[PDB]
């Protein structure tokens, strides 16, 4: 049935179980109902539930739409025949995004299976009064970055709160350093296993981190991430690395125009700073849902500004993935990840998406380990039991 032929009740599989997520999503597809004339019944579930269920979901009695995200379960779902194809929706919206928003959005068969909606990006943080009383520049490059953090030394400032209490954080810096010295296929590849642990590829980005630890806040497997924005908010550090909707969502109404932040700097020309974490939150079309022509005229609605405008008016940080769209509710930092993440020619996942959840997990307390003795031994040793439990959890 052709997409414009698609009439008569979707259902819509929706994680967005929060207050406010909850309350957006059900005014956006009442919009779309209207727009459409396709009528949307929202069955929300409990957010996690929704997430560690979805297997079983997709190979039951879907809905016809649910909610999903980017990365390696998106891709795995699709070799599995569990997603009905979505180019012929894409023929209608593509010309709306750029070519890393299609590249989250397809599967290695080449066929679409996401529309997409908003994201967020992990960069690294500073206060605009600092840069501009201190005479520090926005660091573009690896030799740059090194003498800005030992002039911030000079002037006694911690140049980079981090913190790992919390062990998601320093994934994050895993990524960078991955995505900025081996690239995104690279990256793509360990996180799937095709590329072992022990790989010589790991062993750099673990040496490229001695040299960052120097300059990166003691103590960290003892902070939580919130005490370290407090670091930088309160101008102890003269920087941190983490997710907009962290470092930004921490800072009080009264600091929060000094914030602004840059990208992670270059380390070399091959990468550049083409790559970023930013994890992509967006709309699948379960195979085995009903009424697939109609479920595509909805995401056919959904894949537009005018849709990622109206669900974001009440989202403070999230920007919405259609080629340069400034949204009149977003505050600075949404404007400026519009134009950073924008640039980039492939967004990651965060570690957490971009591999399995077990494996994400064991990562946590490894890192944590070379984080509190950053050696060549212990890089060793962290390579090696990585990979000892990569070589059980991946089957």
């Amino acid at each position: 049935m052709s997409v414009s032929d698609g009439n008569g009740p979707i259902t819509f599989g929706s994680n967005y179980s929060d207050e406010a997520p909850k309350a957006a999503f059900a005014s956006l597809m009442q919009q779309a109902t209207t727009s459409t004339t396709v009528p949307v019944t929202v069955n929300t579930t409990d957010h996690n539930t929704f997430q560690n269920n979805i297997s079983n979901y997709l190979q039951g009695t879907p809905d016809s739409l649910a909610t999903w995200f980017a990365g390696y379960r998106l891709q795995f779902f699709a070799a599995q025949g569990l997603l009905t194809p979505i180019d012929d929706v894409w023929d209608k919206i593509g010309g709306t995004f750029n070519d890393a928003a299609k590249s989250l959005s397809k599967g290695l068969d080449g066929h679409y299976y996401l529309v997409p909606l908003y994201n967020y990006p992990w960069v690294v943080f500073y206060n605009k009064s600092v840069f501009q009383s201190k005479g520090y520049e926005v660091p573009a490059s690896w030799e740059a970055f090194i003498a800005l953090a030992r002039k911030m030394q000079s002037d006694g400032l911690v140049p980079l709160a981090f913190a790992d209490k919390d062990g998601w954080p320093a994934l994050g810096t895993f990524d960078i350093l991955n995505l900025r010295i081996n690239g995104y296929d690279y990256h793509i590849k360990l996180m799937k296993h095709e590329v072992p642990w022990t790989d010589p590829g790991v062993t750099k980005v673990f040496d490229q981190w001695r040299e960052l630890a120097a300059y990166q806040q003691k103590g960290a497997n003892g902070r939580t991430w919130q005490d370290a924005a407090k670091a930088l908010e309160n101008k102890q550090a003269g920087m941190m690395f983490q997710g907009s909707n962290q470092v930004a969502a921490n800072y009080s109404a009264k600091n929060l125009p000094d914030l602004d932040f840059f990208v992670f700097p270059a380390i070399n020309p091959q990468y550049g700073t083409d790559y970023m974490d930013a994890p992509t939150d967006g709309f699948i079309l379960p195979k085995k849902g009903k009424n697939a022509a109609a479920a595509k005229k909805v995401l056919q609605y959904i894949g537009t500004a005018e849709a990622e405008a109206a669900f974001l008016k009440t989202d403070h940080w999230d920007v919405g993935l259609a080629n340069g769209l400034i949204a009149p509710t977003y505050n600075d930092i949404q404007k400026k990840s519009v134009a950073e993440i924008g640039k980039c020619k492939s967004v990651s996942q965060f570690m957490d998406k971009d591999t399995v959840p077990d494996m994400a997990n064991a990562m946590i307390k490894l890192i944590q380990q070379f984080i509190d003795q950053p050696t060549p031994e212990t890089i060793a040793t962290v390579q090696k039991s990585a990979e000892d439990q990569a070589k059980t959890i991946f089957r």
